[PDB]
């Protein structure tokens, strides 16, 4: 696998002992060699649980998640897959790292397929090595991977509301159930639905999963109401799934707006990782995978593969040239290399847009390459009557840094600023110009 211009596929089965066995059988081998290495996990989460299966081997966490004091001799690092990401696009140095291993590869955020998009490029340029470590790489099309265990694979109509009748085998169940949803919305009201009938619920999302996770070793559940940020390494001791098999797919409409498609059905890649959180105990066979509906190559078109693209258009690699993504999954976006490529302030202002705005990156390119510098919230609140942002189904207000009460009406409209409570406060807090 070490070898310079090879990538190799780690894709043993879900559970195989992928990051706790054969991770730190390679970065030993790594260190042997004097190869300086990057480790990517998806999340924090599973940045501290590399640290447990690493620990005693020279390794720089390159994280808060993660409570150690470093020797300073580490030639290998570990950080966050959107770190990595960030940091390329930052004016911060990155070695150019000999061997590149991502853990949990499948994962789909923009900055991820970016690093991929990264990482591959210098390996095709004949300068790295990479690993890329998951049991569903690009493409696969098999929702129904071997496990460490049977599992009972059951197609039954997934409740996607509250119900009153007619899912009885949802709440008879006496067992832990991790349940994929589309949508935090969609988990709120099942959850609600749940806690009614005398369940005890965790909900997961992007924005809750470091604090809320932890609930599901501190705390006895019935149920983990889970978004896809679950597909990511996320371990639970449960012995069913309950999978919806849709999730919502953010789409460029006219290269103009963002919206928040669907439900629509999961690609066999998310199926296969929703599957994969049970079966995982050989001494326990039996675990059930109770899904709703079939799979779909949803990734194709999805805005995130275009978000992938400005992102590698604005990292360096060499002179002009740009990385391409890594190319099993480069036809899910028809964009032209280098077309979002912006000069060093607008650039800058993206970033900043990102990283402190914590806008989505198509939003942050239209505001950066519309020459607007990252203070200017003008653009939340001149944009056409259609862009009103709705609260309890009335225009959403905030008072300007100005101090004037205005409706919020951004000049670019991106459905993730307003999906759920928590988006929609975020993006009146930056609106308001409060970060
Ligand atoms: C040991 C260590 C911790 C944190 C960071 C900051 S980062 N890379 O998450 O932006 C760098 C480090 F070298």
């Amino acid at each position: 696998m070490l070898k310079k211009k090879q990538l190799t596929v780690l894709d043993l089965h879900p559970g195989a002992g992928k990051t706790r066995r054969v991770l730190p059988e390679i970065v030993r081998e790594a260190i042997k060699k004097r190869l300086r290495t990057v480790i990517l996990a998806p999340t924090r989460v599973v940045a501290a649980e590399m640290e447990e299966a690493l620990r005693g081997l020279p390794v720089r966490y390159m994280t808060t998640a993660v409570n150690v004091t470093h020797s300073g001799t580490e030639i290998v690092d570990l950080m966050c897959h959107a770190t990595f990401t960030s940091r390329l696009l930052q004016p911060i140095r990155v070695p150019n790292y000999n061997l590149n291993i991502m853990d949990e590869a499948h994962f789909t955020d923009p900055s991820s397929i970016a690093a991929r998009g990264y990482i591959s490029t210098r390996v095709e340029m004949g300068e790295a090595a990479a690993i890329f470590m998951t049991a569903t790489p690009p493409g696969t099309r098999d929702a129904f991977p071997d496990s460490n265990s049977p599992i009972m694979d059951t197609e039954v109509e997934v409740p996607e509301r509250a119900w009153s009748s007619g899912f009885d085998w949802v709440t008879d169940h006496s067992g832990k159930t991790v349940w994929f949803v589309p949508s935090v919305r969609n988990g709120n009201e099942i959850a609600a639905c749940l806690t009614k009938a005398g369940k005890r619920v965790i909900q997961l999302s992007r924005k809750t999963f470091e604090t809320e996770f932890q609930k599901t070793k501190n705390q006895e559940w019935d149920f983990v109401i889970t978004t896809d940020i679950s597909e990511m390494g996320a371990n639970f001791k449960a012995d069913r799934v309950i999978d919806s098999r849709r999730c919502l797919k953010p789409v460029i409409l006219d290269g103009e707006r963002v919206i928040l498609a669907g439900p629509m059905p999961v690609t066999h890649a998310s199926a296969a990782q929703r599957r994969g959180r049970i079966g995982r105990n050989p001494n326990k066979p039996g675990d059930e995978y109770m899904y709703g509906g079939g799979c779909a190559e949803t990734d194709e078109g999805h805005a995130h593969w275009l978000e992938a693209r400005m992102l590698l258009d604005n990292i360096y690699l060499q002179d002009g040239l740009i990385a391409s993504l890594y190319r099993p999954e480069a036809d899910k976006v028809a964009a032209i290399e280098g077309e979002f490529k912006l000069r060093t302030e607008q650039r800058k202002t993206f970033v900043e847009l990102m990283k402190r705005g914590d806008l989505p990156v198509w939003l942050a390119y239209q505001v950066a390459s519309a020459g607007i510098t990252y203070t200017d919230r003008r653009w939340c609140f001149d944009g056409t009557t259609n862009n009103t942002i709705m609260e309890d189904s009335v225009p959403a207000e905030v008072w300007t840094k100005y101090g004037e009460k205005r409706v919020l009406k951004p000049r670019w409209m991106d459905a993730r600023v307003c999906s759920d409570h928590a988006a929609l406060k975020s993006f009146k807090e930056f609106a308001a110009g409060k970060r």
